[PDB]
């Protein structure tokens, strides 16, 4: 049932507090892009010199078992507050939607070392042992711990997203969530998988959205019940406008359909 009942256009609040303190202003990296506070990834732990050390703009997504961490792409000043936040949740694996800069803009800073490097972000020690390029994606086998507890988190970086719109077939991106799915799977009692983009709405909705059909595919079988618009309200109760163009919309059904013909 991946048939596209209702249009994009149907599908059309909650404090968000935090987002909008003086003290997180630059910790955003869209003015009007923040994390709703019910959902919002608070972080413990911070330098006790700083006031406010508990902000970064991501929120967790629950399916309403796996959950995710939605979150925009670092800045210079908050690499350091997402390794924080990846050591605090036990996330293992992150997935990375966009390149560092697309069309001569950033839309992330490069928060992992370089092959056979390591690199101390702040309390965090990562270690980058090996990489492996695939068609669509680079996978990064990071080791993080913390300076003062190691863990491997496995980055997966997809390659062929394109500057305009969306791929033309979603061949590319099931390989890739595929992947994601078995590897978070062999890793006992993994926490949320963390993914991002820009603003961490569009293209992390647009992922994070076909992952949870395709897990409920999984679960149900082929012929489940399946409704995108529900599913999409139901993200965006936990984190603004998740999936955020026409294009977007189509590809999920476009992703989930061709799921369903793989089965």
């Amino acid at each position: 049932g991946a048939h596209m009942w209702e249009e994009f256009e149907t599908l059309q609040l909650y404090s968000r507090k935090e987002g909008q303190r003086q003290e997180n202003k630059n910790k955003n990296r869209y003015k009007n892009i923040l994390p709703f506070d019910h959902t919002r990834v608070v972080l413990h732990d911070g330098d006790p010199n700083e006031p406010v050390s508990d902000y970064i703009n991501a929120n967790i997504i629950m399916p309403t078992k796996k959950s995710y961490i939605a979150t925009q792409g670092c800045l210079q000043n908050t690499v350091n507050d997402f390794w924080r936040m990846v050591f605090q949740e036990n996330s293992r694996v992150i997935v990375m939607t966009t390149k560092e800069v697309e069309r001569g803009k950033s839309k992330c800073v490069k928060y992992w070392p370089d092959e056979y490097a390591l690199k101390e972000y702040g309390v965090m020690r990562v270690r980058n042992v090996k990489e492996s390029a695939a068609h669509d994606y680079t996978l990064r086998e990071l080791k993080l711990s913390k300076v003062g507890t190691e863990r491997t988190v496995w980055q997966y970086h997809f390659r062929t997203w394109p500057d305009h719109g969306v791929p033309s077939d979603p061949g590319g991106v099931l390989d890739f969530l595929e992947e994601v799915h078995h590897k978070q799977e062999s890793i006992m009692d993994a926490g949320p998988v963390v993914v991002h983009c820009s603003a961490g709405i569009g293209r992390t909705g647009t992922f994070i959205v076909i992952d949870i059909l395709i897990d409920i595919i999984r679960e149900k079988g082929v012929d489940c019940d399946i409704d995108v618009p529900k599913t999409i309200q139901m993200v965006r109760s936990q984190r603004s406008g998740m999936v955020q163009t026409e294009a977007q919309y189509r590809f999920i059904y476009m992703a989930v359909q061709h799921y369903i013909e793989t089965l």
